[PDB]
C-alpha cells in the first residue's frame, strides 16, 4: 500500500518531522534529510489559504484529529492539493506522544465549493 506520512514530535521545538515515508519524499520531490528536524509548513505557499491552515493550528492546540484539503508546494514549486488528515498519538499514561499526518494529492472537493 502506498502511504504518504511524516511524523513529528510535539515534546521538541516547533513539531518537528522525526519521520517521513519514502511515498512522502516522492510526491514532496525532497530528500529524507532536509526536512528531518522541519515543521511542515514548509510544504505551504502563495496560493496556501491561511484560514485553513488556522484550522490546523487549533487542532493541534486542542490535541484533535481534523481533515483538511489545501494548496502544497513541491520542491520544485508544483502546487498539488493536498487532502490532510492530522491524527494525534498519545502513550500508555495518556500523554501526547506523536502527531502523524497523512496527505493524499488530489482536488478531491471541487475549488468552487472548498470556496464556499
Ligand atoms: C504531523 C504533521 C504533519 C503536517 N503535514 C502538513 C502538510 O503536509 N502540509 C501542510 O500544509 N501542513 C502540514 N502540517 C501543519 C504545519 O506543520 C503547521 O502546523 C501549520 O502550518 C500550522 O502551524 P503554523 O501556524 O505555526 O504555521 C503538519 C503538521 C503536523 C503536526
Amino acid at each position: 500500500m502506498e502511504k504518504n506520512f511524516v511524523i513529528s514530535d510535539p515534546r521538541l521545538p516547533d513539531n518537528p518531522i522525526i519521520f517521513a515515508s519514502d511515498s512522502f519524499l516522492e510526491l514532496t520531490e525532497y530528500s529524507r534529510e532536509e526536512i528531518l528536524g522541519r515543521n511542515c509548513r514548509f510544504l505551504q505557499g502563495p496560493e496556501t489559504d491561511q484560514a485553513t491552515v488556522q484550522k490546523i493550528r487549533d487542532a493541534i492546540r486542542d490535541q484533535r484529529e481534523i481533515t483538511v484539503q489545501l494548496i502544497n508546494y513541491t520542491k520544485s514549486g508544483k502546487k498539488f492539493w493536498n487532502l490532510f488528515h492530522l491524527q494525534p498519538m498519545r502513550d500508555q499514561k495518556g500523554e501526547l506522544q506523536y502527531f502523524i499526518g497523512v496527505q493524499l494529492d488530489g482536488e478531491f472537493i471541487p475549488n468552487p465549493l472548498l470556496g464556499l
